[PDB]
DNA sequence: TTCGTACGCCGTACGAA
DNA sequence: TTCGTACGGCGTACGAA
């Protein structure tokens, strides 16, 4: 079924994945097509298929590969708050570095490659110490993973949009001002209007915001532990 | 520009029969193909074929496919069955909103793929839906930026949970291999991973990952319940 | 193992009915 | 307003060296 059960038989899987990552970073996941990645290696297009069954598969391999960039200690430590914060910050760093992770990862089956499993051991590890049911642990970590991914999924959404359309967030908001006005005036959308200033140009910036929400989230996990 | 600033062309002035092809009609057909055979099928040719129209005839009403999908997104959000005012029971209000969104997403799995997550969708249906959600916590005396944070935490939980639920669904469509089946075929490899000894936590959590104790509905609710509890704490 | 050729998809530019 | 034709992409099946 999966690619971690389907091992490969210069040109190698490891070399194709690392090239696909390089194209994806440099020119966006849409550029990392079989021909372009093969061109990058000097290979024939279909030569890649000897090492990688399908493109869906190549992307899963791409996903695990980049996760391996994570700089994480072996043991999480006793400061679960600090541990989860670090894991969170490294993931955000990663995603910003590889914006295509939000698009590429189709979200069905979990990725059980080595790098993902290492990363997940660390996260699941932080709360393993405490006396909680398996299903409570998964819930609490789901809430954690949720906050981080969602926040970062938006951050990276704008980034990728900016690449494709050469129109960044300040610029998009600027050009929507007129229509926003119409919406505000319509009177049919009070809340939208109350919240527009902060939506267009936020008081505090992404780093500050990511931290606050994380801080709150961890606080609630703490409450759940008691 | 965006699409909510780019209306379909005015028809020529005439007392005689209208002529079928319109933006509203193209969107509704794209949604139907997307639901029936998955977003990948709802291509310009397939949607035109559905209407009996020529492929490029659609482009008179819709600038780009990226645009058609935004229109698709707002269209389906309009299916939300929601009261006008949210009510005083913010917990009840948010629960309902959450359940309806999940219901929606399960009904239109392509929402996870379609919605690219950059700029917000400022179509009518999205704005109505957002008014209701933002509304629930408007009553309380909180800074704009606190309100957005608290609602972001909410939207986070719901989307992430549902994004996985729907991930499996779509995968099952494409590969004809559902979740039970995938887990079943991964058993061997999970064994190897468990035995390796290099992944204790993975092993501790495998039974529940393969075949969960409680099911999606029960699980979605628990997490939501917890999430709301923390928002409650934040209000105090 | 390597890879050239080919098929059937896609979004959409162009220009005439 | 409609849309046929065409261009340059895509993933990948097939079959030959």
């Amino acid at each position: 079924v999966s690619i971690w059960m389907h091992p490969e038989p210069t040109l190698s899987r490891d070399q194709i994945v690392r090239a696909a990552v390089k194209v994806a970073d440099t020119e966006g996941v849409e550029a990392a097509s079989m021909r372009r990645v093969a061109a990058e290696l000097g290979a024939g297009t279909m030569s890649l298929y000897y090492y990688v069954p399908t493109k869906e598969d190549l992307v899963e391999l791409m996903v695990d590969e980049v996760i391996g960039e994570t700089r994480l200690p072996d043991r999480p430590g006793p400061d679960w708050r600090a541990a989860l914060t670090l894991a969170a910050n490294e993931k955000r760093a990663l995603w910003l570095r590889h914006p295509w992770l939000a698009t590429a990862w189709r979200n069905g089956h979990p990725v059980w490659g080595p790098n993902s499993l290492r990363q997940q051991e660390f996260v699941l590890g932080t709360l393993g110490v405490f006396d909680l049911q398996v299903d409570e642990l998964l819930s609490l970590i789901g809430l954690y993973n949720g906050y981080v991914e969602s926040f970062v999924r938006n951050e990276v959404g704008w980034l990728e949009e900016a690449r494709r359309t050469k129109v960044d967030m300040r610029e998009w908001m600027r050009r929507s001002g007129p229509y926003a006005q119409q919406l505000v005036d319509s009177g049919e959308y009070p809340m939208f209007a109350r919240v527009l200033a902060e939506t267009v140009a936020p008081h505090m910036g992404p780093d500050q915001r990511f931290r606050s929400g994380l801080e709150r989230l961890l606080d609630s996990i703490g409450a759940s532990l008691d």
